[PDB]
C-alpha cells in the first residue's frame, strides 16, 4: 500500500504541505456543493488496496467540513482502500465531551460514532479539548502534542522567558499549563472566571504571582477569544509587564479578531491546525507556528509502522 | 409514553401544523449555532420515557440541518427517551442512492447509518426518490406518498384532467407517472433527455402523444427545474396545449425561480415537505399541497399502533 | 494471497468458465446435501490468507443455494481466508428490494444482511434489479452490467440494428432501455401493463412507434416471460415486424418456455449468470451470451486491485 | 401487547394445536413460493406493537423452512412488532456444533446470527442437540425438555419399566440417558460403534449389562435410524428381551422408515417437534408424544413473564 | 416493571441503605467464588420483565468484583429483564480514561466496552475520575455528584468555612475545587507536584495565598493518600491554620491509613461509595458522608422516569 | 509481520517454553498490580503491524489473569498491532457453557463476547470443556486436543496398557474415553455419580469391566479431584488392580491435593497448560505432560498460514 493523502475543502493549504513534506502529491479528488447544497465528493483515482489519508480540520464551515470528511471516508472505503485514516488537526464538537446538563448531547462522542461508521481506521489530531475523546473510539486515536513547538516558540521568541509565569486562562487548561511551566522551569498561575450566577459583572480571580513577570497564556484554543481576552486584562490588572497568548487552535470566530485588535497581547501564537490566512491579515498580532512537519512525520510514521513518540519531546 | 413533537430549524412551520393537527405543542427545544459554527442543541424538557418526534426536511441549509437531527436524536436517546422517531419529509442525499460512478459513495447510505447510529428507531418519510432507501436501514421506514394528495389537487384544478396525459420528465419517473396515469385512467407520455456524448446540443425525444392535450409533468423533485423546464420545451413544441408541473419535493434551488418565471408553465404544484414560502414570494406559478395532515396521520398512527395503509389511498 | 475460486452447486460450468479464463483448478469442494437435506459444505483445501471467490447464482434451488453460499462464506472465514469474495452472477430476492405492502418482507435487505454476517468481505454481482441493491451492505459491492456484451450481440446479430427500436417492457426498465437506445443511437418504446383494478382482461399500452421496424425488447430478467411475451404480442400487433427479446438473467421458470415456443420472438437472448442448458434444449429461440469473461475478468481485477470500470465500456 | 402465534410451513399442525391450547386463531399468513422457488411471505394483519411467536419446525425442506422464518422474523421485525420469538422445536443444523475437522462450518451458530439479524428477541427449542447453542446466541434461548413426557411414557407403556434398562446409542447421549435412569432409579447402559478406521464391519461396543431385561434406547434424535437400529440389533445380540426406542426429534430421513420396519422395536417414539402424519402411515411402530402443551405453556409463560422453570418437573 | 435491587459483594451495606430508603428488600442472590476463583452468580428469583439495578463499586477485589458486576448483568439480561443498571458508585479502571503513554490500554473504555456488552441499558455512578467516561458508552450514564453533600458538611462542620480556601491537591482537581470554591463564596489554591525528571526531592508549589486560613482539599478521590498528604504538607508549611481533607472516593489502599494517622488533617471526609467501616476502625480521622440517599433517589427517579437534575443542588 | 509472544501473569514459564521453541524472546511486558489492585498492563515495545501472540491461562487468580488478558489484547489493539491472538491453554468459565438452571449466566459466552470486543481476531486454546465453545465467538478458534500427548504417555509408561480400560469418571467424558479406547484398541468403562436428590450417601454406577485390569481414568480437568477421587475408589472396590488418572487441565484447586495424597492413584497425569511446580511438590503423584511443544507449533503455523491439522495426530 502507498500513501494517499486527500484534502478536504477546510485546510488544503495545511494537506499541501503535509504532502510536499511527504514528496507526494495530493490525490485527486473535486470537493464541492450540488447546487442544493449537499456535499459532492468525487475521488479521482484509484485508492484499491492504498494507504488513504484525508486531512480536514473542524473549523470554517464545521458541519459541511465534516459530512465532507465523512463521505470521502466512506468513498475510499468502499473503494477498497487497505486503512482510511481521518487527519483531523482540530476536532470538530470536541468541547461538547460529556453531558453535564439535563438532555444535553454528547456531540464529540456522536461524531466518533459518525467517523467510526463511515469506516475510518485511524484518526490523527492534534490537541484534543479532552484527551478523553481518544476512548470515545474503538480504533487507535493519534492525540498529537503542539507542546514541543510552543516550548520551541516561547525559547526563541521571549527573551525573558525564563523569568516568565505561564499562565491558565480557566481552571480546565491548569495540566497544559503546568507541563509547560515543568518543561520550562518557571512558575505558574491561574486565572478563574467565577460562576454566573446572576447579572453582575464577571470577575476574575488570579492565583499565582504575575507582578513585574511576563506572562504567557497558554489554552487549547480561542474561539471567541472571550477567555484569553478577560484573562489578559485581569494579568495587566495584576501587574504582569507584558502578556502572550499561545494556542494550539486559532477558531478566531465571531468578535475575536476585534477583541484581540483591542486587547494587550504582545502576540497572539496558534498552530496552523486552521487556515489563519484571513486572520492574519486583520490582526497583526497573530503568528503561527507550523505543525505541518508534525502531522506529516505523524501519517510517514503511521503508514511505516513506527512509533510516533518521538514527536511529543521533538518538532522535525 | 406521549408523543413529543420537536423540530428542527429545517421547516418548523410544518411542525407547528403538524403539532397542531395533533392537538400539541410543539417540545421545547433550542436549536442554534455556536460561534464556531458548530450545531448547538438544547431540548427544555423531559422526553423521558416518551415517543419522541423530530421533524427535519432535508432542505435549507443541508448538512447543518442534518446534523442537528442527529444530535437531536442523540440527545433524545441518551436523555432515555422511550422511542426516537426522524420525521424527514424529503430525505437528504436521497439522489445518491447507488455507486454507479468509480470511487462515488452511496451518500443516501451514509445518511442511513448515521441516523441509526444516532440512535433512530424509526423513519418517517415522503416519496423517496428511490424507495430502495427503506432498505438502507433495519429499522422500519416509513416512505408516504404525495400521490392521492396529487390526484386531488389534478381532479380539482385541471377542469380537462379527464383527457389529460401525465408526463415524466425523465426515464426514472416513468413507475410514478404510469401509477397517475392508471389511478386517473388517463394517458401518459415519457420524455427523456439523451446523454450528453459531447459538447452538443442537448437534445429531449418524447415517447407518446401529447399533442393538444393537457400535459402534467410529474416528478419526485424539482431541484434546479432543469428537468421539468426542458420538459415543458419538449411538450410545447410537441403540441401540448397547456403545461402543468407537480413535484412533491420543492427544492427550487440556484436558478430554479429564474427558470420557472421564464417557462411556459400554467402552475407548479409542490407539497409543503420543503418550506416554500420564500418560494411562492418571487414566482407566481408555485402552488402548494399541504401535506401536514398525512404526517401528523402518520406519526399519530405510528404512536397508536395502528397501520398507516390508509394514508396511501386517501387525503386524510 | 492466491485467488481461490469455490463453486456452489447452482452454476459449476460457470464456475469452470470463470477458472479457465483465470487459468485456475476451482477450489476442492463437496457441495452435497445430508440425508435431512440439510446443506453439506467440505472444503478440501486450506484457504488460510487466500482471497476466495465463491460463485454461486441465485437460481434453480434458491434457497438451497443461498444457504450453500453462505455457509461457504462462512467456513471460509473461520478457516481464515484472507478476503472471502461472493461472486453472485443472479442475485437472489433482488425483486424484494422496498417495502411497498403492508408488512411486506425487504428480502433483498435480509439477504445482504445474511451475506454480512457469512463473513463476506466483496460482492460480485451482474445487473442488479436495483442498482440500490449495491447500498444494502457496507462493503463494496461490483454491480457488473451486461449492456456493452448486449450491444455488441445486437450489432453483430441484428441487421437492421440502426433502425430498431428498443422497447421496455414494463416502466421499470425504463432507464436501462434508454441508455441502450442512447448508445445505439436509435429510438426507444417503452409497454406498460396497467394495474389490474379488477378481474377484466389485461391491457397493454405502447408509448413509441415501433410499427414496420425490428423491436428488441430489453430487461434485465424474464422469470415467467409474462413481461416479454404480453409486450411482444403487444409489439406485434402495433405493427412491429420482428420482436427481440433480451435479457441478462434468464430464469425462465415455470410455464416461461412453452410461453416462449408460443410466442413470436425471432430470438430469446440471456446471458449465462444462471444456467441455459436445460432451457436451450426445449426452446430452441434462446439463445446465450457468454459473460464468464467479464466475472472472471472483475475478479482478476479485484485480486489486482485495479479498477473495473473498464468492464463497463468493453467486452474482454 | 398480544399474543401473535403465526405458523410457517414446516409444522402447521403443531402451530394449529399451540393455538388451541392458547385460545388463539393461528396468525393470518400466506407462505408459498414464487414460480422462481424464491419464498414469499404475506402477513395477513398487523403486528404492530405485537408478541409474535413464529412456529417453524427444522424438518422436511430444510433450507425453505429455514428461509421462510428468517423472512418472516424480519417481516414482523419491520412491521414494529413489540417482540418476535422464533419457536423452532427441532434447531436445524443443530449436529453442526462445533469445528472438528479442517474448513468445517459450524452451521449451528451460523443458523444461530442469521435468526439474530433477522430480529430474533428469544428462541423457544426442545432439546438442542447441544444445549451450549443456547450460547451461539445473545438473546434469550429456551431450550425445553422432552424428558418429562418421556418419562411419563415409559412409566403408562411399559409394565416392566422399573426393572429396565436405558441406553444410550452412543457416546454422546449419555448424559441424557443418565439423566432418565436416574429419574426412574433404572440401570443404565452405553452403546458405542468405534470409530471407522478403515473398510472392515461396524462393530459395536456395548457397556453394562442388558441380559434379560427390557432394554429402552433414548437418544435426541433419529435421522436415518442408523443409530437406534445398530443399537437395537446390538442390544438383542446381548440378551434383550424387547428393546424400545424413544427419541424426542423423529426426523426419519432416507431410508429410516425401512430400517424401523425390518427391526425389531417394540415401538419408536418420538414428539411431534416434527410432522409425524407421513410416518406413521408407512410405520405401525411408531408413536407420538404430543409435546403441544409443553410449547403452548412455554410460549404463555413467555408472554406473562413467568418461569418456564415448571416445565422441566410437570407435564401440562 | 418492579424495581429489583441486587448487591454484588463490593458494597453490601450500600446496597442495603439504597434498598431500605426505597422500601425494598435486596434481590435474592447468592454472590460467590468456586473453588477455582471463579466468579459464581446465583440469582434466587425471577426478574422477567423488570427494572433491574445491581449495585457493585468498583473497590476492593477489583477484578473479582467487576466480574461479579458483569456476570449478573450477563444473567439478568438473559433472564429477561425488563432494563439493567449497573450502580457502580465508584467506576473502576477510571483513572485509565486515555492514551498518553506509548500502548497504553484505555481501560476505563474497555471497562465501558464490556458493561456495554453484558448486557447493561444504563450506568448510575457518582464523581466519575473523568466526566468524559460518560461518553464511553452508547447508554445513558448518570454520573451524580457528591458536591452538595460536600457542601453540607462543610457549612455543619467548619465554624469558620466562610473564610477558609478550597486548595486542589493537583492540577486535574482545579474544576472541581473552582466549583466548590464558587458555591461557598470562598477563597481556592491549587497545589501541584511537578514532574519527576530525575531522582531528586519531590517538591510541591502552590498557587494561591492559605496562610492563617482554613485550607480544605477537595479531590475526587484518596487511593494511597500520597497526592492529599503531600498537598497536607505543603499546606502547613505555607502557613495554613488547620488541613481537612475532603474525597468522594475514600479508596484507602495500600499505606494510606498510615500515612493519614502520621498527617495532621484535622478530618478526612469521605463518601460511602466505597465501604469505609474497617478504615475508620484504624484511622479516627476518616468521616464518612452518606450518599445512599442520593443513590437511591437516582434510581427512584429513573424507574419513574423522572429528572435527577434535582440531586445536583439538593442532598435529599 | 513478525510474531510477537507476551505472557501475562498466569503461566510464565509456559510462554518461555512457547518462545523458545519458537527461536524468540518474549516480549517486553509488565504486567502488575495498581495499589488499588486494578490490572497494570505496560507493553514494552511496539507492536505495531506485527502479529501478536498473548499466553494467558484460565488458573490462578482467574478474574485478574482474564482481566489482564483482555487488557492485553485491548492495549495491542490500540496499539495497532496486525493481528492479536490469546492463547489461553485452559478457557476460564469454560464449565459454565450452559443454561440449565433458571437465571444462570453463560459464563463461558460472557467470556468469549469479552474476548472479541477486547479486539481478539484469533483464539488458541486446549481440549475445551465443551467443544461448542468455539461456536461462541464469530473469530477462528483452535481447539487443540492434548489426546496424541495422551497416548504417547499411556504407551510409553504403561507396560500393560493394551489390556487396560480407560474410564470415564462421569458422563460427560464418554466421547474422550471412547476416542481413546478406540485409538488404543482398548475396553473402556464409565462411571457415573447419579444425582443427588436428597442428603443421602453418594453412591456410584460403573457401566463396563475393569476387575483384574488396570484403569485409566481420563478426563478433561480436575479441579477439586472429587470426580476423580470417587472414580478411583470405585474402581478399586470393582476390582481394578491399578488406576492412573490422565487429566489434561490440571486444576487442583481447593482439597484437591490432599485428595490424590490419600487415593489410590498409581500416578495423576496433567498437561503443563496450567502451572505445576507447586502442585508438584506437594504430590508425588502429579506427572506433567509438556505441551509447550504444540502450542508453539499451533501458533507458528497460524503465523505462516499453515494448517494444525498435524498437531491432532502427531506430538511435534
Ligand atoms: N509521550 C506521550 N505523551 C502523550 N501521548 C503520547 C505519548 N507517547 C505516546 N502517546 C500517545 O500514544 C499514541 C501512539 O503512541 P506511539 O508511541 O506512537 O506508539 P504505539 O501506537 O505503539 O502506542 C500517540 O498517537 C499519542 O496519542
Ligand atoms: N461506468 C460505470 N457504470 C456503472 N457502474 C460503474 C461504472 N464504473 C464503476 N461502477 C461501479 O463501481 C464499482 C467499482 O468501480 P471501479 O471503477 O472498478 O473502481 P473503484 O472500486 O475504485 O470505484 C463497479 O463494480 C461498479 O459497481
Ligand atoms: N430445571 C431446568 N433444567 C434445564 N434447563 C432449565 C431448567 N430451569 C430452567 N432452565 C433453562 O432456563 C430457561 C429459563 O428458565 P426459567 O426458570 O423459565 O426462568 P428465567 O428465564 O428467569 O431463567 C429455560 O428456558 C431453560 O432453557
Ligand atoms: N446540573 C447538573 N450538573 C451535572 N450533571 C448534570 C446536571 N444535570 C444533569 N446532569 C447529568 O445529566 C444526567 C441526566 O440528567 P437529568 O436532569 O436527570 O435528565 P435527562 O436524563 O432527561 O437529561 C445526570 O445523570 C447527570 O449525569
Ligand atoms: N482432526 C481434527 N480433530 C479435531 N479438531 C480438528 C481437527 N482438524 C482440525 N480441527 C479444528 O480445526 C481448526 C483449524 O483446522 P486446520 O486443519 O488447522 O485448518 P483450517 O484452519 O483451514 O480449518 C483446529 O484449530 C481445530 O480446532
Ligand atoms: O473437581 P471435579 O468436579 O472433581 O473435577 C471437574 C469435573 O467437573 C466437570 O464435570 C469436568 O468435566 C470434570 O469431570
Ligand atoms: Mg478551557
Ligand atoms: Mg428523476
Ligand atoms: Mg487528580
Amino acid at each position: 500500500p502507498n500513501i494517499k493523502i486527500f484534502s478536504g475543502s477546510s485546510h488544503q493549504d495545511l494537506s499541501q504541505k503535509i504532502a510536499d513534506r511527504l514528496g507526494l502529491e495530493l490525490g485527486k479528488v473535486v470537493t464541492k456543493k450540488f447546487s442544493n447544497q449537499e456535499t459532492c465528493v468525487e475521488i479521482g483515482e484509484s485508492v484499491r488496496g492504498e494507504d488513504v489519508y484525508i486531512v480536514q480540520s473542524g473549523c470554517g464551515e464545521i458541519n459541511d467540513n465534516l459530512m465532507e470528511l465523512l463521505i470521502m471516508i466512506n468513498a475510499c472505503k468502499i473503494a477498497s482502500a487497505s486503512r482510511v485514516t481521518a487527519v483531523i488537526p482540530c476536532f470538530p464538537y470536541a468541547r461538547q465531551d460529556k453531558k453535564d446538563k439535563s438532555r444535553a448531547p454528547i456531540s464529540a462522542k456522536l461524531v466518533a460514532n459518525m467517523l467510526s461508521v463511515a469506516g475510518a481506521d485511524h484518526i490523527i489530531t492534534m490537541d484534543l479539548h479532552a484527551s478523553q475523546i481518544q476512548g470515545f473510539f474503538d480504533i487507535p486515536v493519534d492525540n498529537l502534542y503542539a507542546e514541543p513547538a510552543v516550548l520551541k516558540w516561547i525559547r526563541e521568541n521571549i527573551s525573558e522567558w525564563r523569568n516568565c509565569t505561564i499562565v491558565s486562562p480557566d481552571a480546565g487548561g491548569a495540566k497544559r499549563v503546568t507541563s509547560i511551566a515543568d518543561r520550562l522551569n518557571v512558575d505558574f498561575a491561574l486565572i478563574h472566571k467565577e460562576r454566573k450566577k446572576a447579572n453582575e459583572v464577571d470577575r476574575m480571580v488570579l492565583v499565582g504571582d504575575v507582578k513585574d513577570r511576563v506572562a504567557i497564556l497558554v489554552d487549547d484554543m480561542a474561539d471567541t477569544c472571550g477567555t484569553i481576552c478577560h484573562a489578559a486584562d485581569k494579568l495587566l490588572s495584576a501587574g504582569a509587564t507584558r502578556v502572550y497568548a499561545i494556542l494550539t487552535h486559532g477558531i478566531f470566530s465571531g468578535p475575536a479578531i476585534s477583541r484581540i485588535n483591542n486587547a494587550c497581547f504582545e502576540a497572539v501564537v496558534v498552530t496552523n491546525t486552521i487556515p489563519q490566512e484571513d486572520k492574519m491579515k486583520h490582526c497583526s498580532k497573530i503568528q503561527v507556528i507550523d505543525i505541518s512537519m508534525i502531522l506529516a512525520e505523524a501519517i510517514r510514521r503511521t503508514h511505516n509502522g513506527e512509533s510516533v513518540s518521538y514527536l511529543f519531546s521533538h518538532v522535525p
